[PDB]
């Protein structure tokens, strides 16, 4: 439960401080209490993650937090060995107990077994080049592991790719109503998939502090109105 250091679609807001000073300068003025904060810790060098963590978790006390190490293989800014990846995740978990922990499935599938005692994992996959032919199989594979969240983000090359991501999400949510999915078709081309979180069965949508938190809240209002 508590860590060694005390204290309708939802919007996830990523934060990417590159040092402790930036972390302490993060502006909470635009964030509301229901927003989930995603700490993109991969924006830091390995040796700075633990040093910045206390500031992140003090700053965002009272918010749900996702701890994310996005690797270079999937559009992230860090590379880590299996050992270092697991060590950092385990120490953050023990120290701060983030509400969710990102686990980059295909990058670290081998050692997923060592996370058997975690029940707050987001099993995530990101393809920045295309929307794979076997997308359905990806949904199936991650679902079978029954993580806290199945997260799939893909890059469309045409309009049908976007619709396919949307359709697979609702299809799998219908098959698996108790499984939380967070999905998106990336790029301007895929934007509708982000606005359509409720329709498609994605529990969260990612908004920036490509669509802003400001606009996302407005469009939520449009969609929710009588």
């Amino acid at each position: 439960s508590s860590g060694l250091v005390p204290r309708s679609m939802k919007i996830v807001v990523p934060v990417m401080p590159q040092n402790i000073e930036e972390a302490n300068q993060l502006d909470l003025t635009r964030i509301d209490s229901t927003d989930i904060i995603e700490w993109r810790a991969d924006y830091l060098v390995k040796d700075d993650i633990l040093t910045v963590a206390p500031a992140i978790f003090e700053k965002f006390s009272g918010h749900e937090v996702i701890f994310t190490l996005r690797t270079e293989k999937e559009g992230g800014n860090i590379s880590l060995s299996n050992e270092d990846y697991l060590a950092i995740i385990r120490d953050i978990a023990a120290l701060y107990q983030p509400d969710y922990i990102d686990f980059e499935y295909f990058s670290y599938r081998d050692v997923l077994e060592e996370m058997y005692d975690f029940s707050n994992l987001i099993l995530s996959y990101h393809n920045f080049e295309e929307t794979p032919e076997n997308l359905m199989e990806v949904f199936s594979e991650l679902t079978a592991l029954a993580p806290r969240v199945v997260k799939i983000a893909v890059m469309p090359k045409n309009e049908q790719d976007v619709l396919d991501l949307m359709n697979y999400t609702r299809g799998f949510k219908t098959l698996n109503p108790n499984q939380e999915y967070v999905t998106m078709s990336m790029s301007k081309l895929g934007r509708i998939s982000r606005l359509a979180a409720d329709l498609i069965g994605s529990s969260w949508t990612f908004a920036s502090l490509q669509i802003s938190l400001a606009d996302m809240r407005k469009i939520k209002e449009v969609l929710d109105a009588n």
